[PDB]
């Protein structure tokens, strides 16, 4: 449900996950992709 995880752009919403690093979680693949900018240098170490 949308209350065990929460989107790192909106809130408990979070529904899904980045491919790659499962070390945050979105809600939508809008908010993955758009985080992407920052996220972008940082996913590939994930820890
Ligand atoms: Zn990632
Ligand atoms: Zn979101």
């Amino acid at each position: 449900g949308a209350m065990e995880q929460s989107c790192v752009n909106c809130g408990r919403e979070a529904m899904s996950e980045c491919t790659g690093c499962h070390k945050v979680n979105y809600c939508s693949t809008f908010c993955q992709r758009k985080d992407w900018k920052d996220h972008q240098h940082i996913c590939g170490q994930s820890a």
